[PDB]
C-alpha cells in the first residue's frame, strides 16, 4: 500500500519546494498530504470571496491569481506563492477582506485550518521551523488602507 506515499509526491511543488517544509520527517509529510487538496480553476473562477471565512492554507503551484478588495486590484499571486491566515499564530478564524480570482488555469493546494493544526500540534520540531519559514504572500484578513 503506496497511497500516502503517492500523494506525497502528488504534492512534491509544495513540499519540495516550498522551505516551510525542510524540515519535515517522511511521516509528517504523509500526514500532511492525506489532508490536501489539488484545486483546479479556471479564469475567472473565485477562490475566495470577500466576507468569506479563511479557513485554509493555499499554495499556488501554477498560473496565476488577482487579489481584490473594494474592487481593486491590490495582487498578483504566482507559482510558489501561499495566501490565507496564520492559524499557528491566530485563535480564531475571521473573514476575507478580499477577493480571489484566478487569471489563468491554475491549480492550488490547499490544506483546511483544523487539518493543519492537527500535524502541528504532533511534529512540534517541525512546527516551529515551519512558524519561522511559512511568510504569508497574501494575508486575507489584513485590510490595505488605500
Amino acid at each position: 500500500d503506496m497511497r500516502a506515499d503517492i500523494c506525497v509526491h502528488l504534492n512534491r511543488k509544495v513540499f519540495k519546494e516550498h522551505p516551510a517544509f525542510r524540515l519535515a520527517s517522511d511521516g509528517c509529510l504523509r500526514a500532511l498530504a492525506m489532508e490536501f487538496q489539488t484545486v483546479h480553476c479556471a479564469p475567472g473562477d473565485l477562490i475566495y470571496h470577500a466576507g468569506e471565512s479563511v479557513d485554509s492554507l493555499c499554495f499556488v503551484v501554477s498560473g496565476s491569481l488577482e487579489v481584490i478588495q473594494d474592487d481593486e486590484v491590490v495582487a498578483i499571486l504566482g507559482k510558489g506563492d501561499v495566501f490565507g491566515d496564520v492559524f499557528w499564530k491566530e485563535a480564531t478564524l475571521a473573514q476575507s477582506c478580499a477577493n480571489v480570482r484566478a487569471l489563468t488555469y491554475c491549480d492550488l493546494h490547499v490544506i483546511k485550518r483544523d487539518a493543519l493544526q492537527k500535524v502541528l500540534e504532533f511534529y512540534t520540531a517541525f512546527s516551529h521551523s515551519f512558524s519561522r519559514n511559512l511568510i504569508l504572500t497574501y494575508n486575507l484578513r489584513k485590510r490595505i488602507v488605500f
